[PDB]
């Protein structure tokens, strides 16, 4: 019963030129020592690696310390890895074996009794051979999100979903993302398939008395996405079917909450690829305070249109407002509150309150301020909004380590379609505030009122519950020098690396 | 050999009256004491050994107890007194009558050995004195019956009774959430007499794993209390020293949360007392949309005059506001956003916006609108308050079962001062506003901000987290018939029920 460790791209990239393929990975690195050296006393691990994956490794770290160094080969011989360091004091010296059966034969006839887990450590070689002899049982699979230039490959096996979109592996376990030296990646393990409490226990067992889950098989949910894949089965399993304005069903649900942590990589949902062009282009139309839905249309994002037409203007009862106004709208009440609208050509220039310059600045003077928030909600203004905002509130906060925080409440919530969209919206925000006064990026968090799934989305959220969630990408804003104040961000200055999602589903705006 | 006491206790420790029951029927309390009794895991049954008196208080169509040996304990009472009283069904054992309680379990011990699993004590005071006399009671079954009630037949003292009322131990495991039948709340508690198929997985768990507890003993945490309890833990645990406002140190988190059930109990906190008659002071002065303090002040709810000074007000800036004038605060802003404000003494009916009107007459019409919000925060006013609102945006929502639920947003949170008081505050408005709108109350959910606690609180607030929770009060609407709109509510109208608080702990306010 062995078992395979490896880091890989999205393509199952492994090597080049006989090394690694990334910069280094100090996290992954961290998790492949403590995988291969921890055991229970009197037995060490056994690591079996190829010769080129044993001359890939600097001599310094070769052998791997507390572990029984095993290398496949024809060539090398014993004595000369024997003849190229001294053999270091309470360590097992190295065997050469022709084969990996052989490789195996060898821990069965003088081993049996001293390695608790065997390791096949690399490369292609023998994860090849490992997966022909069907004798991995587990394969801890480090996915990294990036695409590099590679020449050395781990083999294709079924269940490889998990890396790219195309007996079985199926994930047992998924991690949330780590990053180092810019690069997005995270941790999997895949399985071959195919009276102290009894006085408590009556009292608990009269009280309970009295069927969808995401990915059921895997057991430890580490990927922060799982909080919107339960977020999802938890509104179909106990949510409550509702009628609603636009005349469609809703299965609804009041008060959920969602975290994601910004530091390390970007919350950009995996399970269904997110319009990313649609929530930066809305967010720049945003801060512009822009309430002319035409401009985003022109550039392709469509996603206020069904909303702006001359039938629903009508149904609203603003027959003056021209075909693309909002009216006051998100961005308008950002940085002109309280204005006196006309419509989407007037300059508001001065006029208002400027929430999101006051918010800044309270930011790079005085962080401790807990009065730091920007708020779309205006009832004096709201019958002149061809929609009242969803995401109508958020407040922002500073700890010890310059460290930027994020809170956004939102009324009402289109699960399907609107919060993975607005998920990123809001964090993407975060970061161009923290550049832009200096800080880190650290969290944001999502509060929720009426959380609610249309009817008419049940199915292909079924299916989107089916599918493991892949690494979160990382964001990077570009021309950092350039950008010192929030209305320097153009559309360019953004980049997004190591997005690898599921396919597209198709998801009807309810009107 | 060990023994369970099973009970149903008055804060001042009555169990009876008139060899009777001293409330109305409990139907909960009555299932949950057939459960514990009856359950064994095939051959054996549980017995409860009782009084001469409790045998005769109970029904007739009830005795003896089905599927439990009974054990009357008497010495005027005979076995044949019992048989000849009702015909002994199939199945079911004789009822036996014992001298004394030592008597009694001598029986179980010659001639129940093998028969019986578990014993139960089940009344009266006699048996329970000889019980705890005896010190054979391993736990103790105590539903607190928050109500006080008359009567003649007391549970005797024993020490750690302070988990009923203010002043070898027992003490709570177990404490659940509040419960109440026919306007009596209750809860349940259990004291104790102290004086490779997932392991293949654990090594990357290892490496990927991580001191105030409050009342860490209570293993089973279902009292609602402990979240508040917790919430205070956990910043004091996890939360960051920052600098503040006032001047004085915070300890901080972001993004906290809670929720309330408000169907069955009022969330008026036992760990401490809460100012009640503050809460609705405040919230019928907000109703009114009145600005002046002063009218709080002359009734003894002093909890805004610190920040309504002469000199509080001249460092806002604000010198030619009177003194008690709050500027367009909260009030002002739920029944007349975005009104031109004078001073506290002007009429400002029919101006601004009326967002509570809205609310409650949108729930009475279109319950299913996800807009019902009412909001404090006013940009463009903020300047002319005395202090910018904490609590400042709550959301309703209605269900199937016309239930209503509300949000309320809290941008910054004293949580040894404040919070207590803001969950009874919109948990009370929750209960008006479900009134006039004929709706049930069900849920309200706390989403807070920067949530922190003062660090001249800090050792009050330890001090609080020694204290195990009491059952939840019930908080009665008095004159309904009369009170028909939102404005129609006096200080009168409303009548807490059971409450039963720790003492009253000193907490200064920064100013
Ligand atoms: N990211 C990751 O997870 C890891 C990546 N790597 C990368 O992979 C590369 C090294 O892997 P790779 O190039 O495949 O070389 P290998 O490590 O597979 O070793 C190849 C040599 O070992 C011997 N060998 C290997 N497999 C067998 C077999 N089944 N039977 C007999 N002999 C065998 C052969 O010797 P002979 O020719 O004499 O028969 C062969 O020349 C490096 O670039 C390294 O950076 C390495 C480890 C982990
Ligand atoms: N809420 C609750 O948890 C419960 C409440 N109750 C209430 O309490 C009342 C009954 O309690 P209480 O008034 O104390 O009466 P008890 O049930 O304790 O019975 C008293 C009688 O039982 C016999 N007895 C009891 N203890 C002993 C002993 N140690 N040694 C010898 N004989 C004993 C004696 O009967 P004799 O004179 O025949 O020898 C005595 O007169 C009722 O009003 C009932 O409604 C009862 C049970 C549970
Ligand atoms: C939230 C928000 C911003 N908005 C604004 C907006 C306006 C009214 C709405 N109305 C309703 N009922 N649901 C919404 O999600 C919604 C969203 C959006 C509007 C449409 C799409 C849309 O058509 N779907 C995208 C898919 C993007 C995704 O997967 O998240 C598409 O492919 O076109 C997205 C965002
Ligand atoms: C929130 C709110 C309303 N308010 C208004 C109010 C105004 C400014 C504030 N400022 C700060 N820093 N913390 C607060 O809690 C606070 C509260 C209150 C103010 C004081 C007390 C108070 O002195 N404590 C009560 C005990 C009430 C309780 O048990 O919680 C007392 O007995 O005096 C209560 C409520
Ligand atoms: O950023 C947005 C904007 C809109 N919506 C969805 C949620 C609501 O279902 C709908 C607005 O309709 P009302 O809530 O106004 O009924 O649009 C979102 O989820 N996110
Ligand atoms: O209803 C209220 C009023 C005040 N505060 C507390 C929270 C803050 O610690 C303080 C106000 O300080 P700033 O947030 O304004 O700095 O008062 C509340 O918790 N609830
Ligand atoms: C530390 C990188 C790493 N990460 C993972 N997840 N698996 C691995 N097998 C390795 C590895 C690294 C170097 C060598 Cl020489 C062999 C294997
Ligand atoms: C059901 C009320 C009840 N609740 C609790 N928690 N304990 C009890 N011991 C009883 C009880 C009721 C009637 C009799 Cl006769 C004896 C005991």
């Amino acid at each position: 019963p062995v078992c395979l460790v490896v880091a890989m791209t999205p393509k199952r990239g492994i090597g080049i030129n006989n090394g690694l393929p990334w910069p280094h990975l100090t996290t992954d690195f961290k998790h492949f020592s403590r995988v291969t050296k921890t055991t229970p006393a009197s037995r060490f691990n056994a690591v079996v690696m190829g010769r080129k994956t044993w001359e890939s490794m600097p001599r310094k770290f070769r052998p791997l310390v507390d572990r029984l160094n095993i290398v496949v080969s024809s060539s090398l011989k014993e004595e000369d890895i024997a003849a190229e360091k001294p053999q270091a004091e309470g360590q097992q010296r190295v065997r050469v074996c022709a084969s990996l059966p052989a490789a195996l034969s060898l821990l069965e006839e003088e081993y049996k009794d001293s390695v608790d887990q065997i390791f096949v450590v690399g490369g292609a070689g023998l994860y090849e051979a490992a997966l022909s002899l069907g004798v991995a049982s587990h394969l801890y699979i480090t996915r990294v999100a990036r695409e590099f230039p590679c020449d050395v490959f781990f083999p294709a096996f079924p269940g490889d979903d998990i890396l790219s979109n195309k007996a079985t592996y199926r994930p047992i376990f998924i991690s949330k993302t780590f990053s180092d030296n810019g690069v997005p990646y995270d941790f999997v393990v895949l399985e071959k398939r195919r009276s102290s409490a009894a006085a408590i226990a009556p009292v608990l067992a009269w009280m309970d008395e009295e069927l969808i889950r995401a990915v059921p098989h895997v057991h430890f949910r580490g990927h922060e996405e799982f909080q919107y894949l339960d977020l999802i089965a938890d509104i179909i399993n106990n949510g409550r079917t509702m009628d609603d304005r636009t005349g469609v069903g809703v299965i609804s649900k009041f008060g959920c909450t969602m975290r994601y942590s910004l530091d390390q990589a970007f919350p950009l949902l995996t399970t269904k690829r997110v319009f990313w062009k649609g929530v930066l282009e809305e967010l720049l139309w945003f801060i512009r305070g822009d309430t002319n839905a035409n401009h985003l249309s022109e550039k392709g994002v469509k996603i206020w249109d069904k909303n702006v037409t001359r039938e629903f203007l009508d149904s609203r009862n603003l027959p003056h407002r021209e075909v693309g106004d909002i009216g006051p709208g998100y961005g308008f009440q950002w940085r002109h509150f309280g204005a006196a609208y006309k419509d989407m050509h007037t300059d508001y220039t001065g006029q208002g309150v400027d929430q999101l310059k006051n918010v800044i600045q309270m930011l790079r003077t005085n962080p401790t301020d807990r009065r730091m928030l920007m708020t779309a909600w205006n009832p004096a203004a709201l019958d002149e909004m061809a929609l009242p905002p969803c995401h109508l509130l958020c407040q922002f906060y500073v700890n010890d380590q310059k460290e930027l925080s994020c809170i956004m409440y939102q009324r009402s919530c289109d699960v399907g379609l609107g919060v993975p969209f607005n998920i990123a919206s809001y964090s993407l925000l975060t970061l161009m505030v923290a550049h832009v006064c200096n800080l880190k990026p650290k969290e944001f968090i999502h509060f929720m009122g009426n959380t609610h799934v249309y009817t008419n989305h049940v199915e292909a959220l079924k299916e989107q519950l089916r599918r493991e969630p892949r690494p979160f990408p990382i964001v990077n804003i570009l021309n950092k020098e350039r950008i010192k104040e929030i209305d320097d961000f153009t559309a360019e200055d953004f980049e997004v690396v190591g997005y690898v999602p599921h396919g597209r589903i198709q998801m009807e705006m309810a009107v």
